[PDB]
Parts: structure tokens; C-alpha cells; sequence
């Protein structure tokens, strides 16, 4: 089913500034980009799309009190500064089986001042010697990755 539809089946007729929580796993994505999802959405906490066919995050819109955003099992492989401008108070970041390749990919990572947890599982940048070491110079804020430390 199409996401626009499920994030409506899922609001259940609640309007989406009184929304906490919104989980849209295994929905379709509008060929890749996030559809049906605005800045309405003032008091979105915790975000999942997991699987959905996402290639691009280009269009999120601001979610100032978005904390945990779950991208897990998609295509996304850039445009990652989108994130520090459009929730910036991001805590919980995961983007395990996604095509992040390198470091300069998640980079764009450091200006999130809050993330305090970020999951890379089964992405290439994974192979990297020292990828641990590697990680955590590069986003020095960090205190959890894939779930260690």
C-alpha cells in the first residue's frame, strides 16, 4: 500500500499536529521520496519508514521535535545535511541497510548537535579499517554506534 494512504489509515483521524508517534513501515514511497509527510506534523517524536523504497531525503519537512527517525532497509545514499536543517534536535538515527558508502557520505552528520546513538548495520562504509575509530572522530557527539560502547 501506498504511503500517503497509510499515513492516513495510521492518523486514524487524529489531526497530525496531536501526533506523537507515526510508524510507516513497508508502505511505497512516492518513487522514492517521502509523500504526504509536512510541517504539520509539530509534535512528531519518533519516525519509521522502514523498507519503504526510499531513494532520497530531499524533501523532509521541518519536525523540530522529531528525536528518533528509523530509515532502516532503503536506497538513501546522500543528502544527509537535510537532517541538521530540517529536525535538528535528532537524537536516534538509523540507517543500517542503507547505501551509505564512506565517510564523506555522513559527514554532513556532525551538525546534528543532539545525536547521541547512530546504527549503520550492513552498509558499506562498515568495511572501512578502524570503521569504529573512524566514525567517532568524524562525529565527535556520538556516544552509541550499531549499538556499542
Amino acid at each position: 500500500m501506498e504511503m500517503g494512504r497509510r499515513i492516513h489509515l495510521e492518523l486514524r483521524n487524529r489531526t497530525p499536529s496531536d501526533v506523537k508517534e507515526l510508524v510507516l513501515d513497508n508502505s511505497r514511497s512516492n518513487e522514492g521520496k517521502l509523500e504526504g509527510l509536512t510541517d504539520e506534523f509539530e509534535e512528531l517524536e519518533f519516525l519509521s519508514t522502514i523498507n519503504v523504497g526510499l531513494t532520497s531525503i530531499a524533501n523532509l519537512p521541518k519536525l523540530n521535535k522529531l528525536k528518533k527517525l528509523e530509515l532502516s532497509d532503503n536506497r538513501v545514499s546522500g543528502g544527509l545535511e537535510v537532517l541538521a536543517e530540517k529536525c535538528p534536535n535528532l537524537t536516534h538515527l538509523n540507517l543500517s541497510g542503507n547505501k551509505i558508502k564512506d565517510l564523506s557520505t555522513i559527514e554532513p552528520l556532525k551538525k546534528l548537535e543532539n545525536l547521541k546513538s547512530l546504527d549503520l548495520f550492513n552498509c558499506e562504509v562498515t568495511n572501512l579499517n578502524d570503521y569504529r575509530e573512524n566514525v567517532f572522530k568524524l562525529l565527535p557527539q556520538l556516544t552509541y554506534l550499531d549499538g556499542y560502547d
